[PDB]
């Protein structure tokens, strides 16, 4: 028992961390077999960050101009190439410790493990969700760009994000490891403000269910409710709307607890319209939405 | 800029994970050297944790009675000793990919990041805190038994705990890697309940200090007051005391914001006396007291 905001093993991702060194910016990349991804804007001066024109400023630099190190050893630039908002480096090495991988886009919604780095070193893990208006909450400083979300699933790393930017609000952007962004940002030091930060509704009822198999059962009321119904309620409360295709994910859950979805709705509309009155579930003042019902259920289950 | 729950990468511990098989019992066990460090509860049935004489249980023990295997390779036992309540297997083999490390026996308020492991094989990791009254509030099923808790200083791994049991209260108890337990705890499966869980006042200071450096200044008032004072709210809720010496540890932390540390105390008495009044600090409705002011210095400067 006991429910806590559990990143995934880190060490697969910590053995493809690089530093990219571009004229006098340094920032972190990933090496996967023979290719290093970073962010093109490694390419930048503070000056060009205004208005850059990626295309013409790759045009000045060549395989020699970028510089590559894993740990205490260089590693020899072959090739170089823009992919979208991502520079591609083709080392003439294949990372020996390259783990089983994909790139996946994820949705919103969705969580994933960040591995915080700076100079192409790890300090830190922490697991994140890509926030319905397309930006993360994370924990970075100037350096850490190139940084990496990820899942992992037994012995396969699934890239899912990469750190470029952060708003002038302290929340993060960035692309996955095809160099597209999530949501309508760019990379360029220009005024961009993110939308409605929307709290992800099934995230919330997966944690409710959670807090149900660890003891807390104090929110749980003798109401029951519609989709419908409680999409009135999310609405007036910047919720997701909920539909049957959640209802259907949360369906493990239920079945766990036996508390029907529709009533663990009801149990969330009570506490979206009274509050905690003071009271907590699983540690926490307020909603925790970053939990999906499959983080849950491993969770809970124990899978490694 | 942004403020997360933030664990060490655990790359150098997923190396050192084995599972240990005794009998019936399967655990997690640490290999470091030619050394498996793994809870002595090992040899127990679930009849003999009622009322278990470890002595006498490991007289029927042999080497070749435990199994130790990593990944899918099995280690040759050839020594068996028990070091308080842990148990010691000599292998034929020392772990090649052991880290630099050391065992350190951790004061209570100090943090530390958990690798939570099923069958010697990691599923998660998260940052916990030694509580005042010895347990950890993590998040273990059963399998979990050998987990570790450690602290990472550039290449060298401080383990500093040892999961061993699950109170009936949902919190964790467990030892230091000499087999010591935190706190008055037994591996007795017997009537074991906790005292009273105190607030780490100079951490939940030092978080306010973290939350002033990203944003959130909506608590600093135009009050002070004085230790003596300070402590007489303190302790009405179940606050520790706050000293000179953890006045002293906040100091680079009062250096670089700013704010002198009595008048962070004044802005912490307010919110204590007051509440929250549905507001929020990075991100929490509660005062969160699981990052240290080194945590809080470590994670706004990006040490790797
Ligand atoms: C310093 C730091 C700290 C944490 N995480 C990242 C960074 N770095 C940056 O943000 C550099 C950068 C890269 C692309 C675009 C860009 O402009 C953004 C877009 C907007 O509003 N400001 C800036
Ligand atoms: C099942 C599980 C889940 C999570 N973390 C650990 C475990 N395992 C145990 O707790 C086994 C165990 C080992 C020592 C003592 C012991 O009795 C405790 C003492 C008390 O009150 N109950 C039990």
């Amino acid at each position: 028992s006991g429910f806590r905001k559990m990143a995934f093993p880190s060490g697969k991702v910590e053995g493809c961390m690089v530093q990219v060194t571009c004229g006098t910016t340094t920032l972190n990349g990933l090496w996967l077999d023979d290719v290093v991804y970073c962010p093109r804007h490694v390419i930048c001066t503070s000056e060009d960050m205004l208005n850059p024109n990626y295309e013409d400023l790759l045009i000045r630099k060549s395989n020699h101009n970028f510089l590559v190190q894993a740990g205490n050893v260089q590693l020899r630039v072959i090739g170089h190439s823009m992919q979208n908002c991502v520079l591609k480096l083709k080392v003439d090495t294949a990372n020996p410790k390259t783990p089983k991988y994909k790139f996946v886009r994820i949705q919103p919604g969705q969580t994933f493990s960040v591995l915080a780095c700076y100079n192409g070193s790890p300090s830190g893990v922490y697991q994140c969700a890509m926030r319905p208006n397309f930006t993360i909450k994370g924990s970075f400083l100037n350096g850490s760009c190139g940084s990496v979300g990820f899942n992992i699933d037994y012995d396969c790393v699934s890239f899912c994000y990469m750190h470029h930017m952060e708003l002038p609000t302290g929340v993060h952007a960035g692309t996955d490891l095809e160099g597209n962004f999530y949501g309508p940002f760019v990379d360029r030091q220009t005024a961009q403000a993110a939308g409605t930060d929307t709290t992800i509704t099934v995230n919330v009822l997966a944690w409710l269910y959670a807090a149900v198999i660890n003891g807390d059962r104090w929110f749980l009321n003798r109401f029951t409710t519609t989709l419908n119904d409680f999409n009135l309620v999310a609405m007036k409360y910047n919720y997701e709307p909920l539909t049957q295709d959640h209802v259907d994910i949360l369906g493990p859950l239920s079945a766990q607890t036996g508390i029907a979805v529709l009533d663990m709705c009801a149990s969330l509309k009570e506490l979206l319209q009274n509050g905690m009155n003071g009271r907590t579930i699983l540690g926490s003042a307020l909603l925790e939405d970053e939990f999906t019902p499959f983080d849950v259920v491993r969770q809970c289950s124990g899978v490694t």
